[PDB]
């Protein structure tokens, strides 16, 4: 009954999940829009503080990307859906041109803080397809459903660059389509997310499993808008 | 002028564009300090506060002044003025929503010699003509300031400061009757003397 009030006020419990939600995911990103900044960028179109161009940009587009997750919820995880979040989150970015968007990568890329094997680039489109597949075999989809299908998402890497931000939009996305506890992986000075990340391995995603059961449910932190 | 087309992937070239642009936009509506266009042109760096639409336009007013440069000596066309403006309004809230233009054009390629009296005569009409609904006053200006670089005339930049003696200039002015906007002009300064030692 979460998700019928969800969309019914489409201040509202939807402002204040995409709020929290963009806040934390574009701020892990690199963004410095304070909150305050962003529900002012969100609310009345204005821009305050410093930022990049890129980060002007790219913030304005995951308002739209968030919006377009929620329009299209229940809707299948395919290779375009996927490469169209890319497309539109980096729309109008200094990475439009070169055209890699929305595109898998040509060029070999990496995660920092790691040495940890990422996907080739022709590995990508085979590998997500395993992935893909598996995770619709899946006859309940879980928290660890999910945790997994978020580390080996981002252990493929598909596009050049916004693989955690569109990594975390599809999570949002599984939360929301299953009935799960939203968990709102949040920015913080310690990095437990990407240490978390960092822990996991190949059959081994207790750590990211043991970081999103820390954070609090969304759905109850908010109750009074809903219940 | 050879100095302002070679410092161009570079000086010169940056004030020209920095001081146009700030008028330009500021005459338009833009809160961009001087500061902060520079800010914004150099390191591609917002700052202070803006509408969506002011931080799009100043962008793109950077490329649509880029263009402008690079198209020095080159004839002015219907789909030029109508690619300026495309540029000008791309990705704004505006985006979404031809016979005394021609005629305006070529009365403008007729003559044998380009004057300050043409050039105020060109944009006064320009301005009555109206062609586009919104960037029509930039537009406007982005031309004069082509016809003048073209020219070897002197480079007059219509100021911020300068309203509203434009604007009064522009009210007094009839068709048949520019007197009033080139005397405004010739009030103005000549950028050339000013960044000489450029
Ligand atoms: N040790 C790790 N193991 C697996 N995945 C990781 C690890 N560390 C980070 N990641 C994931 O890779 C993504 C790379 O993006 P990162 O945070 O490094 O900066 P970014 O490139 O600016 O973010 P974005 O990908 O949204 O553009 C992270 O968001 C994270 O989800
Ligand atoms: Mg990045």
């Amino acid at each position: 009954s979460f998700l019928d009030k969800l969309i019914e006020t489409k201040n509202s419990l939807y402002n204040v999940l995409k709020h929290n939600f963009l806040y934390h995911a574009n701020k892990i990103a690199g963004s410095t829009f304070t909150t305050e900044a962003l529900a002012l960028l969100l609310d009345k179109n204005v821009v305050t503080g410093r930022h990049t161009l890129d980060d002007v940009q790219e913030t304005v587009n995951s308002s739209y990307v968030f919006d377009t997750v929620i329009d299209s919820l229940k809707e299948k995880i395919t290779h375009n859906f996927l490469r169209n979040l890319h497309s539109s989150l980096i729309f109008n970015t200094t990475l439009h041109s070169r055209g890699m968007a929305g595109i898998y990568k040509t060029i070999p890329n990496m995660i920092l803080g790691t040495d940890v094997s990422i996907a080739q680039p022709f590995e990508v489109e085979p590998k997500l397809d395993e992935l893909i597949e598996w995770y619709y075999s899946q006859s309940e989809v879980s928290i660890k459903v999910i945790a997994e299908f978020h580390y080996r998402f981002e252990l493929i890497h598909p596009f050049q660059d916004g693989n955690g931000r569109i990594g975390r939009f599809v999570m949002l996305k599984q939360m929301l389509e299953n009935n799960l506890p939203i968990k709102i992986v949040s920015w913080d000075s310690e990095d437990l997310y990407r240490n978390s990340l960092n822990s996991c391995s190949l059959g081994n995603y207790v750590p990211l499993i043991e970081y999103l059961s820390s954070l609090e449910d969304f759905r109850e932190v908010y109750k009074m808008l809903w219940k």
